[PDB]
């Protein structure tokens, strides 16, 4: 049921390096992970422009912000065009391991970590703020998938068992004991506000009871 | 030979704001281009990591910048992935309907034509420095074509007869009689240190006799 995997040592280096760097400036996660999710959106907008029935998985191109204080999650959904397993299992779409070799150039030539979006891993800084990340994603081709990860050099990968998701992909945050302002409404929307104000899809940030 | 075809209404009326709003940071147009030559070379170098033979057109993964003073054009070539026939007439791969649309809104919202990008049609600076813009492509898949445009409403496709260039995509920029300083090395160089110091290809530029 469960496959477990070693990321590639470039990629375990880079999010060693999130995790340890002295860095204070942790919000950019959202601005880099809602980022994600709009070229996700901007995939699926196009291809639909040519086959229609691309959206016959769901119409609404849209981003939604769910915090749970319960389970001390912060979840980052979309409907754009998911990822297939091989996706997933190769740096979820990401050309990994070279955007690491630059980015840590770069690091030397004095950029900061906040930057890591112009390497092409902005993913990895989730691990600012979250000891585990867990990422469900479904692709018009294929099944939906779950892959997982605390760091420690490992991630898994399953067939999900979770809720439909139609098409597009969930990040589910756990964020560390000492992260927990990103749950607050007033903090979400004062990065989304400060850093994707211009993102053209809808993000709607979920309330809770 | 030669098939012409309207702009979408959107990104005509995109064309028209760009070529007619007084603008003086114009140089951004470059940073636009070089970062779609970038994420051309990312998508083949993401293709090429399970299919190493989509290199067999070519493994260098580069961005040339050739100015030519005779010809008064500035020419962009990457080895990226191509684009197909299809792409190249739906708006060069982009979402450029919608994106017009908030860009549009944008520019009401405070902002300035220098976040062009950010609405995902960045293409359409070259029209800040160019009065024709000629786009040759060759995807993987599929023959060398050439793009047009002039602005004015139509643009034109043909197979092209030039020079084979194996993969990627070239920029002919056919500059404005007063926007030839993108023609000067030190320009070029000043342009591309400021704004695309972190590309992470090589770019050449080229020096002329
Ligand atoms: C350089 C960006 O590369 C990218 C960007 C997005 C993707 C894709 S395709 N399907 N889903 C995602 C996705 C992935 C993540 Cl991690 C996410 O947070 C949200 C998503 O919708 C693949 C590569
Ligand atoms: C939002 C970016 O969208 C993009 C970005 C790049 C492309 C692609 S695929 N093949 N070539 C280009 C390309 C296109 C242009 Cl115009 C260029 O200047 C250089 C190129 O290599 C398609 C959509
Ligand atoms: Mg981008």
């Amino acid at each position: 049921e469960v496959e477990t995997f070693a990321f590639q040592a470039e990629i375990a280096q880079l999010m060693s390096l999130i995790i340890n760097t002295f860095y204070s400036n942790k919000e950019i996660f959202l601005r880099e992970l809602i980022s994600n999710s709009s070229d996700a959106l901007d995939k699926i907008r196009y291809e639909s422009l040519t086959d229609p029935s691309k959206l016959d998985s769901g119409k609404e191109l849209h981003i939604n912000l769910i915090p749970n204080k319960q389970d001390r999650t912060l979840t980052i959904v979309d409907t754009g065009i998911g990822m297939t397993k091989a996706d997933l299992i190769n740096n979820l779409g990401t050309i990994a391991k070279s955007g690491t070799k630059a980015f840590m150039e770069a690091l030397q030539a004095g950029a900061d970590i906040s930057m890591i979006g112009q390497f092409g891993v902005g993913f990895y800084s989730a691990y600012l703020v979250a000891e585990k990340v867990t990422v469900i994603t479904k692709h018009n081709d294929d099944e939906q998938y779950a892959w997982e990860s605390s760091a420690g050099g490992s991630f898994t990968v399953r067939t999900d068992t979770g809720e439909p998701m139609g098409r597009g992909t969930k990040v589910i945050l756990h964020l560390k004991e000492d992260q927990t302002e990103y749950l607050e409404e007033r903090r979400i929307k004062e990065i989304v506000k400060k850093h994707s104000q211009f993102i053209g899809y809808p993000i709607t940030l979920f309330v809770e009871k």
